[PDB]
DNA sequence: CTAGGGTCCTAGGACCC
DNA sequence: GGTCCTAGGACCC
């Protein structure tokens, strides 16, 4: 009854595909992420990058203090968009039971593949190999019997390398396993763990499941399984979209009703494109309105409504600024659709 | 000095029986 | 006791 999951996640991908597409970035510290004028994050960095500090969700003020000389990118999605349907096709050579987690990575599972001899590793070794060739871009891979494992396995040997968990492994490789590497689990849960003296897997073991479960409702049960290497998640490869927003963090902030609605304008093109590239007809759920204001407090305001509409967006954040916003400064303004249930 | 794309979970009151 | 509506928060990439 024991499956073979592979995750397999490409290396740096925005920073690799700006790498390949311009060889004079190879060896010196680059990031994709907004200015510091713009009040920008790094998205990702390279090796050169890293090495001094730099890491994702980063705020491009921090990044340039800790590397000076880093070269900030704007990004360029369709690129990163057609890399990552490749990688795909790639993977559909292998096994049609690939659940996409992004644009740079997935699960397969290839319990029933005969590939390779039926050799997981071997498998994930091809896909790698396969996916340097035909794309230039390297990648890391994860094989385990369940998805989370296979996961925090992908990042164990990498860039461009891979690391195998089998069942035998499973015990030992749990006891000493922080629960932050646990997906799922962040900085907040992980604090709160570690005030109850709980750190790793191994931890969670001697731990009552009743009293997590109060501690921490289904999350807590999730916490007692993945402790035990117990993940009965199916590699699901029908997973739909269920929404779609555009929003904008200004260079700095607003105080003016007149700036906020004239940033709506702009926005809303932007949205109606990409909705209308999933839905023609424009026929939606929901649609509402994001305001982040200057003690980055936020605010959400949606509402059952049959189709994009731009005076209605519009009309909601005037109520929203006027009344959830008691005179603070607006950093960002959003708009969001929650797609219809098919 | 804190992005923008998302997913999933929680929970109170409305609404229904 | 269910289920829908809405707001907010943790989390991931
Ligand atoms: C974590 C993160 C990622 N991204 C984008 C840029 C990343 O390149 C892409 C894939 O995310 P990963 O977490 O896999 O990071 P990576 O750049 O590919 N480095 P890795 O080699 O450790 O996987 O997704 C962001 O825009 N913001 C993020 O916070
Ligand atoms: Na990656």
């Amino acid at each position: 009854g024991s499956r073979k999951i592979i995750h397999v996640d490409m290396d740096c991908f925005f920073a690799a595909v700006e790498m390949r597409d311009n060889p004079a970035l190879r060896d010196i510290p680059i990031a994709i992420g907004g200015s510091r004028e713009r009040r920008g994050v790094i998205s990702t960095a390279n090796y050169p990058a890293r090495k001094f500090g730099v890491r994702s969700a980063m705020p491009t003020g921090m990044a340039l203090k800790l590397c000076p000389h880093l070269t900030l990118l704007p990004g360029r999605f369709d690129a990163y968009k057609e890399a990552s349907n490749h990688i795909r096709e790639i993977f559909s050579r292998y096994t049609s039971r690939i659940e996409p987690l992004s644009l740079d990575e997935a699960y397969l599972d290839v319990t029933d593949s005969v590939h390779c001899h039926g050799s997981a590793t071997l498998i994930a070794q091809e896909i790698r190999q396969t996916i340097f060739n035909e794309l230039q871009l390297t990648a890391s891979a994860g094989v385990a019997p369940v998805k989370f494992l296979a996961k925090i396995a992908s990042d164990m040997n990498k860039p461009n390398g891979q690391f195998v968990i089998t069942p035998a492994e499973v015990p030992a490789f749990l006891q000493t396993l922080p629960l932050a590497k646990i997906p799922g689990v962040g900085k907040v849960s992980a604090a709160k763990l570690e005030a109850m003296g709980l750190r790793t897997c191994g931890d969670v073991q001697k731990c009552d499941l009743v009293m997590l479960l109060k501690r921490f409702g289904k999350f807590g049960r999730i916490l007692w399984e993945r402790s035990q290497g117990i993940d009965e998640r199916d590699v699901n490869s029908e997973r739909l979209r269920k929404s779609v927003g555009v929003e904008r963090t200004m260079a700095e902030d607003i105080h003016h009703w007149s700036e906020c609605e004239a940033i709506i304008e702009r926005l809303y093109p932007e949205l109606e494109r990409r909705l209308a590239k999933v839905k023609p007809d424009l026929l939606i759920a929901r649609q509402g309105v994001k305001l982040k204001f200057d003690d980055f407090q936020q605010t959400t305001q949606e509402h059952v409504w049959p189709r994009l509409n731009k005076a209605d967006l519009i009309a909601t954040a005037r109520k929203t600024w006027d009344e959830r916003r008691g005179g603070r400064g607006v950093r960002l303004v959003g708009l969001h659709v929650t797609l219809l249930d098919p």
